[PDB]
This record gives C-alpha cells, structure tokens and sequence, in this order.
C-alpha cells in the first residue's frame, strides 16, 4: 500500500526536454507500483508547452499545478513532500536524468543499512553546474561520516531521504532566500539523522547543463550554523565546533561570491555584503576556527573583523 | 600667419643650446612658414646662455623674463601670448628635432584636421623615459585616448592647434613644479577630438644629461576636474573610463609611487597619503572598475587613507 | 680578594650536576684565585641534587633558599651579595666550562681593562650566538659592529665593581629575558668589552604583561645610558634591539599561531604599548624587511601583523 520511493520534480517552462527526464524516471528496474513521480509545475507560462509534455503521462504520474510562480524550487518541493506518504523521497531537477537502476540500487542499499540518507554518484553532461567528486572516491560506504566522506561538499537534495525523519522533525524547504535553501534542507536532515550511505556502482544521477546585498543568503547561512549547534544527534559542543569549522571551510572554498572583495562590485555593495557575512560568522563560536583549514586563517579573521582591505589582501595571498 | 611656432624656455643651458637651436633652424619646412620663440627664465650663468642666443639674433624671436619663475609654465605662457601661428610645438632646451619634424607633423595634422599631432620620441642616455606603446600601431590619423595609450604620453612635446588653446583659454598653471605639462595636455585633450600619431621617424629626441604633496595633488585634482567637465567627452560613463585610465597611469608612473615602503619619515608618509586620499576621494568610485585590476587593493588602500594597507599593496605588486 | 666568583643556581639537577661542578673545579686557574658559589633554589627531588652538592663540601660555597623563587634571578642576586671577587661568571647548572675558561678570560680582561669578557660558546644537542665570534679575538668590541645585542646571556665574565657601583640586580618582573635586561644594564653602564674565541670556553648542554615590562626596561636602560649619551646613538642601539626582538623574541610568530584570539590581542596590546614608548627615530635603524611588521605592531593591528608574517 505504502510506496518505497516518491520522486519529487518541480517544473517551470522546461518544454520538450522534460520528455527525456520523465522517461528516465518511468524506465526504472524498480517495480513501477513500488514508486511514484510527483510533478509540481510552478505555473509554467510557455504557451502550454510544458503542460502538454506532462499531459502525455497523465495516469503514470501524480501532478499538481501551483496558481502562481513561487520563483524557487522550495514551494514546489514542499508541495511534493505533503503529497508523498512513501518510505523515501528523491528530489529530481526537471532537466536531469536518473540511471535505470537508481531507485532500486539506492533503496536496496538504504534498506540493507537502515540508512536515513543514500547518496548516488553524480555524472554530468556539458559545462556549467559542477558535481561533487571527493564523496565518491572511497567507493561504497554503508555508514558514512560527514567530515571523513566530504558530505559538506555534496549538500544538494538530489539524494534519497527517509520520509519519517522529514515528518518527525517537520523539515521543510525555507523561502527567505533564492540560493542555498537545498544546503539548509540537507544540513537540517544530516543534523537530525545518523545513518548515511554512499553508492558509487553507477552514475545514478546525471546533472544535464544546457546585485544581491546578501541579507537573504547570509540569513540561510545563519540557519545552517543554527542547525549544527542545535543538533540532537551531534550534542557534544566540541563536535559542533568541528562541524561548524568544516562548513566554514566549504563556505570559503565554494560560497556565493567567494571573491567579492577584489571584484568589480560597487564599494557600497561590498560593505553591505561583508557586513552580513561578518554579522553571521560572529554568531559562530571562535572555538570552531581551529577546525577551519589553516590557509583560510587570515581570510576568516578578516571577515570576523569586518575589514574589507584585509579580505582583499587575504584573497591576493590565497 | 605662420604654420608653426616652436616655443623653447631656457635657463642656464650654456653651449649645449647650439645643438637644440640648430635642430629647429635645420627643418625641411620652408623657413618662412615657422618661427622659434626663445623665452629665457632669467639665466644667471655669467651670460653664457644669453651669449649662445645672441648668435641667432634676427633668426629667432627672443624674450628675457625679469625674474626666474622656477618652472617652465611662465616661459611657455609667454611663448603662447607671442605666437599667432596655426600650431605651436613646445621644445625643451636640451632636446633635438628631426629635420622632417615640423613638415611631416604639420602636413599629417592639416590632412587629418588634427587638433594634436604626436611624433615618435627617441631618447639619448638614461634618465627621463619616453612613451613606446602609443607608437606601436604605426601612423594613426584619428587616435583614441584609451586604445592608443595617450594618457601614457602627456608631455607637451607635441604639435597643438593654437585655436583650441585660445578659444578655451588653456594656460600652464603654477600650482606645482611637477605635472603642470600633464594638466595642460589633459585640458587640451578634453577640449578637442582629432588626435594624430606619426611614427615614420624619431621626430623628437629627449636628451638626458646631469614634498608634502599639497601642490602636486592640487594639480592631480585639476586633471580629474578637466575629465569630468569635458565638453567633448560628455557621457558620464566615458568620463569614468577616462578617469580610471588616468588613475592607472598615476599608480604606474606618479611622483613617489613607492612612498609607503620608502625611507620617508612616518609623519611625511601620513601627510602625503592624506593629500592623495583627499584627492582620490573626490573621484567617483564608478571609475574604479576601469582601473587595471592589479591596482585594485592599492587604490582602495589610498581611498581608505590606510598606510599599512598601501605598504602591503606595494609588497604584493 | 678572589679573581673570579662563579655563580651557579641549581634546581632538581640531580646526578648531571657532577659534570658541571667538575668542569669548574678542573680549571688551569690557581684553585685559590677563584670560588664556585652554588645557590640551590629549594630543590625538592628527594635530596638527589643536595646529595651531589654535599660531595664537594669544603671545595664550594653553598646557600639553600628557603622557597623556590621560580626563576634564576633570586639565586643569582644571592650569589652577587656573597661574592667579593674582581669578576663574576654566571654558569647554568647543566653547562660545562673549558679547563682554560677562567684563566684565559680573566687574563684577557685584565690585559684590556675589560668590564665584560665574552668567551666563544659551544653547544651539545638540539642554539648559541655565532656572529659575535666571527672576527676572532676583539680587545675593545662595539655593541653594533660585534653583534653583542645577539649575545645577551649572562654566561660571561662581568667586572663586579660596575655591578656594585650601579647597583645592577636581576629583576623578577618575568620568568624570561631577565638575563638580557641585566647584560643590557651592564653594557649601558660600561665601555670596555672583550671577545675571546681561542676555544669553546662555555658549552651549553641541551604572561606578556610581565615579558613586555622587561622589554620596556631594556629600552629605558638604553635611553638613560650615561655611557651612550648621544640621542642619535640611543636611537641606533634601540633600533638594533628592535631588530633582535623581531628576529629572536619570545612568541615572534604569535599572530598566525594556534594561540586563542583573545590572548593574541592581549599579547599584541602589550607589545604595541611597549614599542610606542620607543621613539620612531629608532625605526630607521631597524632592518628594512621588518618595516611592515614593526609598523603593524605600532598600529596595534593583529591582521597587519598576520599579513606581515605571511610576507616574511
Ligand atoms: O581538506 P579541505 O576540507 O580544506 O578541502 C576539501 C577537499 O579538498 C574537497 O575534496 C574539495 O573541496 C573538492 O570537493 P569536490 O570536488 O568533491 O566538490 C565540489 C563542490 O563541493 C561542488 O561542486 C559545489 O560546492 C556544489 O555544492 P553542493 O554541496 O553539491 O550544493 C550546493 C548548491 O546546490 C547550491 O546550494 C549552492 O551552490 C548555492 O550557492
Ligand atoms: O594601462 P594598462 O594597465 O592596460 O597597461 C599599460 C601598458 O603596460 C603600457 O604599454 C605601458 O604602461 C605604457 O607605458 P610606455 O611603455 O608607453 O611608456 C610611457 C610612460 O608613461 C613614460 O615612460 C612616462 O611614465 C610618461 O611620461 P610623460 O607622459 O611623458 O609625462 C610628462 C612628464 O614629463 C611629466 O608630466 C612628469 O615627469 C611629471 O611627473
Ligand atoms: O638584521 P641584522 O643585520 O641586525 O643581523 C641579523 C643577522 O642574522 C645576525 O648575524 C644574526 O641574527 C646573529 O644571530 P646568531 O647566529 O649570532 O645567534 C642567534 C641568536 O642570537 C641566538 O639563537 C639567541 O637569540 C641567543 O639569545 P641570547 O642573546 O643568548 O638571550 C638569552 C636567552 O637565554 C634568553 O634571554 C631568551 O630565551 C629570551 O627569550
Ligand atoms: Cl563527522
Ligand atoms: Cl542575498
Ligand atoms: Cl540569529
Ligand atoms: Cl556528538
Ligand atoms: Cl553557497
Ligand atoms: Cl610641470
Ligand atoms: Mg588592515
């Protein structure tokens, strides 16, 4: 009666490309009655092209049309979560492909290892969006560790999540920012679960490529640090410092506008951006700083001091 | 009306002046089509300089200033008042003109309706450097300040159309001992459109032989004022681009560019940086994106008036 | 009156002390011309150290402090009060004298009317000054030309009259740099310094509030010197000391270290307060590679010190 997996896919003005994606979900080795594809269209306005593609699969998919374009994937994904009563959910971007053995292999690995989270190796088609690599370099891992398995470098929601963890902890995608909302979701999930699995037999998920003040972005980063320091799984304060320090390293290596200081950004926007970054990082205990990779020691201290010249210099030395 | 007035200030040049005066009198241009105006800034070398000039009585126009002005500005202004020619050419007392300089530059200017003609510079000896990049594309009939590196050749050792100087009342200032020639060329560039570059010969040979910044930065301030008030370059974004290019030139070749890590007394470094900071902070930040990016930190350090940051910026350059 | 008093503080040295005491008793100098004064800083090693010293009863002068002072200053001051010799020589409890150390240094000092004689240092195990000894013997040395600010240990022969007349005592402000302060006070109150390099005469055997209070006293000693009265000469000496402090000072690389942020700020604050009492006229005598680091410390700017260290 209860499905193994709910695949949740937001759509917006995808057009004829959506065929390839929907086909990748319908052609799974997993029994077709054991899973569902939930499509949530974020009020496509492409002269019905996207709706016409979805109408060809009526009765093979669950479908909901939002009355207004929300602007990001958070509202559609939350709609999908409310609609799913499956054991696991898997979030899929509308332009991406699943390997034919993705749902079966990931579910089976998860069930065998009582996993709250299963991460399948990502492949990529074309230049653009990059995919994590370090997380998959140790082959299959049944009981993975956030730090040892580089999970803070793979925080997309393009993964298999146990629904009971999402329901019990009332984990929803937040809508206060256009960026990093998927990171916050995965962090909230990681901080409320213990069992993480990594499957690398195939490229199970293929990513297909074809002036912010920072008030909203750093509000999201603030929530990530809050999630770590309030974790009911990682309760030891020193363990929280280590996790926070590892996130700080990831943020300085891969964060939005990481090289803003020496950029062509207007001075007043640099000041506002650094002010938000500084305010957010200064709510993070300095005890975390010793867990940050040492090359970033000056840059991190420059941000804490809210000193644009020092950040500019730090970046020139990196 | 003469084609060209060559204007040459003198001061205690002595016997070396023969070579220079001879280079002007030996031109391919018809000798009745141009004049050499010599303005002596009250030489006091026991009449040696005056004795050299007296050998060309009747062949040059000459004026003796009653007192040494201290810089070339007053003599050059005197020369401008004395000239009624179509073009003026400023010559330094120790330098040489190629025999085809006046004819080739004038002809190129007349053919291209040029307000400004720049002849390729040669140099003899170490000391004063000369621009090179401006001459690397050969002859250019309608040059562009940015594309032809004109902000890297701001000497007045050029042929200027007199009507532009007269209509816009362009005079050399006496605010400072340095960069007054730059200000003059900038004022001229911002009030004219047609610039020509001639590279067939080394037309002008520079010959080498041998403090608080209040006055210098007052002159730099006037250069930025000239750019942002230009009746030729009226588009505000074009002004930002020009101002950014000047900022780059100032950081690459300005007076005391490496003051921060120098043996200058701390208190003098602070006063110098304070004048630099005050001047640059009157320039819109919109210009900063047009500055060559290696200087991004040094420029921001100067805007913040932060000596430590300028010292660090210089160590990283 | 003895030629030399060797002053040796002890604390929990144990059986190793035999080798040191033997090196002092086996000198080419007539044994009646010198004395070894041992001041134990209340050793608590089950009497092991006292048992070693008791084997030389009648061959050494000995005093036991009632309480461990924590630093060599109190024991060395006790030794100074006990000595009536022409010269004193301070010896660390684990170190060795060459057999010709007292004789050769004393003779060189007497022949050159030296207030201070410095014998070449050797080392056993995993440092000692080198530049001071690179010109061979120097009868009338110069602080700057002979790199004396790079050899400020008290492991030297000092004329006692200079110590007595100027009331020079080891201070107890800090556990560190008290020997430097003593040698600086001595140098600033004397003229005749000698360097002897014939042998390795001496073998070394292997809070910032308090430390910078001591560094402050070193600068005070230079700027109050009755020997070096010329203000420009004081600036040169102060600048040379600043160079030595940046090259060899305690926690020289604190800024990029694993020190807690709040301790870095307190340390730099003390360093800044101390250096800002030193005239900026001295800065031009500091080796130019340190120009940014020195200015960073004067500005009390942790980020700039961190950057300065990354560029050094
Ligand atoms: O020894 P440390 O910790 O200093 O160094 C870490 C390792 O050297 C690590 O292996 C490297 O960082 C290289 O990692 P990688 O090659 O395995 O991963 C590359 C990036 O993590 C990845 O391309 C991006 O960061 C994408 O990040 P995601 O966590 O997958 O999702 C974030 C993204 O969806 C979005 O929320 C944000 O990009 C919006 O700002
Ligand atoms: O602009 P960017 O950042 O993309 O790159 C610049 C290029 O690398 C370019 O090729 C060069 O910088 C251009 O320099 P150059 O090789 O043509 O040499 C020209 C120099 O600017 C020249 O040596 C002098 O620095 C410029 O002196 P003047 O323009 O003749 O100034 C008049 C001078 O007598 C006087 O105003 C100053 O002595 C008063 O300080
Ligand atoms: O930059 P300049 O031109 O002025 O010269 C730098 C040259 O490189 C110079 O020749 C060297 O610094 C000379 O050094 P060195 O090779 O003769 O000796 C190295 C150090 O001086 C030496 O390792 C220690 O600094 C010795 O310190 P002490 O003067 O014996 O201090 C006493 C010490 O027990 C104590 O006070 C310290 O532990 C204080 O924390
Ligand atoms: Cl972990
Ligand atoms: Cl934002
Ligand atoms: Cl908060
Ligand atoms: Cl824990
Ligand atoms: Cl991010
Ligand atoms: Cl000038
Ligand atoms: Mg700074």
């Amino acid at each position: 009666s209860m499905k193994k997996v709910s695949v949740i896919m937001p759509t917006f003005n995808n057009g004829e490309k959506l065929h390839r994606t929907i086909s990748s979900v319908l052609n799974q080795t997993m029994k077709s009655t054991d899973y569902e594809l939930i499509i949530i269209d974020d009020h496509s306005n492409d002269n019905g092209e996207t709706l016409n593609v979805i109408k060809k699969y009526k009765g093979l998919v669950r479908f909901k049309q939002l009355k207004k374009n929300s602007g990001n994937a958070s509202v559609p994904r939350n709609t999908g979560l409310k609609m799913s009563k499956a054991e696991y959910v898997f979030f899929l971007d509308s332009d991406d492909l699943l390997h034919e053995r993705a749902l079966e292999d990931l579910y089976n690995y998860g069930k065998e290892n009582n996993s709250d989270l299963i991460i399948g190796k990502y492949g990529v088609e074309g230049k653009g969006r990059s995919v994590p690599k370090a997380i998959f370099e140790k082959g299959n891992v049944a009981k993975a560790d956030i730090i040892d398995n580089s999970i803070f470098y793979a925080l997309s929601v393009l993964k298999m999540f146990k629904k009971s963890v999402i329901d019990k902890n009332k984990i929803k995608f937040k809508t206060f920012s256009k960026t990093a909302e998927d990171q916050l979701f995965t962090i909230e999930f990681l901080m409320n679960s213990k069992n993480y699995s990594i499957k690398t037999d195939y490229e199970y998920y293929i990513v297909v490529n074809d002036k912010s003040t920072g008030n909203q972005y750093f509000a999201t980063i603030n929530e990530i640090y809050k999630a770590i320091y309030k974790s009911p799984i990682y309760k030891n304060q020193e363990k929280r410092h280590q996790l926070a320090g590892k996130y700080t390293t990831r943020l300085l290596r891969h964060g939005q506008k990481k090289n803003f200081a020496n950029s062509k950004m207007k001075y007043e926007d640099k000041i506002e951006w650094l002010n938000n970054f500084s305010k957010t990082i200064n709510k993070v205990p300095r005890d975390s700083d010793k867990y940050v990779t040492q090359i970033f020691n000056l840059k991190l201290e420059a941000i804490r001091q809210n000193d644009l010249l020092a950040v500019m210099i730090a970046d020139k030395l990196l």
